[PDB]
């Protein structure tokens, strides 16, 4: 007797299990058990992943409903699962999205400056260097303090909530509420701080006192700061970290991008395509009976959209495991999702990785792992796949 297939399959972010392709071929929508003991449908082909993400009857917000089958426990209040919906309903979507583009004057130069300073300090200290804790994540943290308009020196404390805030846990996490409430109070103080006049929090602070927003809640304004800092920092820091591994593992590509850095954007788009940073499928709750491939998904059932299922699908991306800079469909991957909940920070995420990689290849053209790849320690029961340390030499 075998048990129902359990998800996630592997916390390793350096390789895709051979099992994903066998699943995609034989049963591209398959029943699985999550860590909570709930049943769910795991979707693993490009065609069916797109279908789910583009049909809003597969709901994000309803995943938070009491009594629903769960992928994992909430780490925030349930109303925050509908964060972007709440932002749109408050009339704030255009302003938020404008504040988190990489286009603000001086932003990209700040990113470059920060990356080079981080790398210079690593070089002064001498190999080995930890590219996650001492490059990718500080670069993400500094970027998001700038984007939000908050002091750089506040970044590290906000950052240290994230190893718990983005856990993928069977059960509620008492520390998540402690940190969440503290971080909300911090962001509420930011909104009252007259020195905070730039970035996203500077803009929200003005809109908060504009008569057209007088009935928007102070809680929502604070929540935008906490959620956009955490989602942004965890997503960019984790993506850049595992993209660096994929690059380091490909010396020919490393050398090509070093020699022809105008190809870095195409390279980053392929690194996004092959990225395993998301540790779980994206969850949706069916709000109707909906046919997905050979399965009639029933109202109230949990669906998990496996991003690397779509992104390594050979029917859509031939030779899917190979980084190819001349694909005809290069941004058609699902690294940023698709549909109603397509990532609002996609352009910022791209530029964070492009600038970080550009700076690394210039400063560290000989970069290589300083330990055998199997010695990386992959974080478990987390919403991202990331190595606890990334030791390199150059
Ligand atoms: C500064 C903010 C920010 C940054 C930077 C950002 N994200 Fe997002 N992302 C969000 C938010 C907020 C949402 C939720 C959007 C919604 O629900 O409409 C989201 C949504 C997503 C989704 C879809 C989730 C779903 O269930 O449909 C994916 C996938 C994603 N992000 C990946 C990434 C990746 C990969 C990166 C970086 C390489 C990144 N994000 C960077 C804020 C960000
Ligand atoms: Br938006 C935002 C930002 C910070 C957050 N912290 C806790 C939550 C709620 C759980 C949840 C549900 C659906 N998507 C997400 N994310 C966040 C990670 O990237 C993918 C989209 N998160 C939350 C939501
Ligand atoms: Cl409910
Ligand atoms: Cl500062």
């Amino acid at each position: 007797a075998t048990v129902l297939l359990e998800v996630p399959f592997s916390a390793r972010g350096d390789r895709i299990p051979d099992a994903v392709a066998e699943l995609r071929t034989r049963e591209p929508i398959r029943k699985v058990r999550t860590i909570t003991g709930a049943e769910a449908w795991l979707v693993s082909s490009y065609a069916l992943c797109t279908q789910v993400l583009e049909d809003r009857r597969f709901s994000m917000k309803e995943t938070a409903a009491a009594g629903a089958p769960r992928l994992n426990a909430l780490t925030v209040p349930p109303e925050v699962v509908n964060n972007m919906g709440n932002i749109a309903d408050a009339g704030l979507r255009k302003a938020v999205m404008k504040a988190i583009t990489p286009k603000a004057p001086g932003l990209e130069q700040f990113l470059r400056d920060t990356a080079n300073s981080l790398l210079d300090n690593l070089i002064t200290e001498g190999a080995p260097a930890d590219l996650r804790n001492d490059f990718a994540d500080p670069l993400a943290t500094a970027l998001h303090c700038k984007v939000l308009g908050i002091p750089q020196e506040d970044g590290p404390k906000l950052f240290r909530s994230l190893s718990i805030a983005f856990m993928s846990s069977a059960d509620p996490i008492p520390a998540a509420k402690i940190n969440w409430d503290r971080d909300i109070e911090y962001m509420a103080g930011i909104l009252e701080n007259p020195n905070i006049t730039t970035g996203l929090m500077g803009e929200l602070s003005r809109l908060r006192k504009d008569p057209a927003y007088s009935h928007v809640s102070d809680e929502l304004f604070a929540t935008i700061g906490v959620t956009f800092f955490g989602a942004g920092v965890i997503s960019t820091g984790s993506f850049l970290t595992t993209a660096l591994i994929s690059l380091i593992q490909r010396p020919q590509l490393r050398n090509l991008l070093h020699e022809k850095p105008e190809l870095i954007p195409a390279g980053v788009e392929e690194l996004l395509r092959i990225n395993l940073s998301f540790a779980d499928g994206l969850p949706r709750l069916a709000t109707a009976d909906i046919q997905v491939g050979d399965v009639l998904v029933r109202k109230g059932e949990l669906v998990l959209v496996l991003l690397e299922g779509a992104n390594f699908d050979p029917e859509h991306f031939p030779n899917p495991g190979s980084i190819e800079l001349d694909r005809p469909n290069p941004t058609s991957h699902l690294a940023f999702g698709r549909g109603q909940h397509f990532c609002p920070g996609s352009a910022l995420g791209r530029r964070h990785a492009q600038i970080g990689i550009e700076a690394l290849l210039k400063k560290m053209p000989g970069v290589d792992l300083a330990v055998p790849i199997d010695q990386l320690v992959w974080r478990t029961r987390f919403q991202r796949r990331i190595p606890e340390r990334l030791p390199v030499l150059w």
